[PDB]
């Protein structure tokens, strides 16, 4: 027993030993799905959580005008109001956000940007990275994904 309302992202509720459920919706996990927005904003099992799945480097050169393309499952279409996607990169401890778009329920895009990071002896860098949605839902990263930035 415990509060699943302490689980922040969809991975980690639906595992729980507390018996809960999350809402994609409303971006929440609770032990009464009736308090999800309606039943299809539901999700009891790993499977069924929006999520990034494994991909191979995501290869970005420095200085050029680029998408990000991502894979993924279950990625929710935002209801009337919500915001919708952007990716969130930490590049040397500086925030940047990209807008970005989803495609379908498996495809999310950081849309047309270029990038830059310091060090001229670093030919690859990996960047910590978030896929968002309405301004702080976090799409579940279980892979540990990285961009890769190269000079
Ligand atoms: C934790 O769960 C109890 C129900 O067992 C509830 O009364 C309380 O509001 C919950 N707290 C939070 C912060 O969700
Ligand atoms: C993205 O940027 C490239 C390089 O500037 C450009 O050639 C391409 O047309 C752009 N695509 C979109 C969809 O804006
Ligand atoms: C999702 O969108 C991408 C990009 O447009 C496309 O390549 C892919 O085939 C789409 N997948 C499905 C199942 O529609
Ligand atoms: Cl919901
Ligand atoms: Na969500
Ligand atoms: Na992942």
């Amino acid at each position: 027993t415990g509060n699943c309302s302490a689980h922040q992202l969809c991975l980690s509720c639906v595992n729980s030993a507390f018996r809960c459920h999350w809402c994609k919706y409303r971006n929440l996990c609770t032990h009464d799905p009736t308090t999800c927005s309606f039943q299809e904003g539901r999700i009891n099992v790993s499977e069924d959580c929006p999520q990034l799945v494994p991909t191979e480097e995501i290869l970005i050169p420095v200085g050029e005008v680029k998408p990000i393309t991502l894979k993924a499952r279950n990625l929710p279409q935002p209801q009337s109001g919500q915001r919708g996607y952007e990716c969130v990169l930490s590049i040397q401890g500086a925030v940047h956000r990209v807008p970005a778009l989803r495609f379908n329920s498996s495809s999310v895009q950081c849309q047309n940007s270029s990038y830059q990071y310091d060090g001229m002896d670093i030919s690859n860098l990996a960047v910590d990275f978030a896929v968002v949605w309405n301004g702080n839902f976090i799409i579940d990263n279980p892979q540990d994904l990285k961009v890769h930035l190269y000079k």
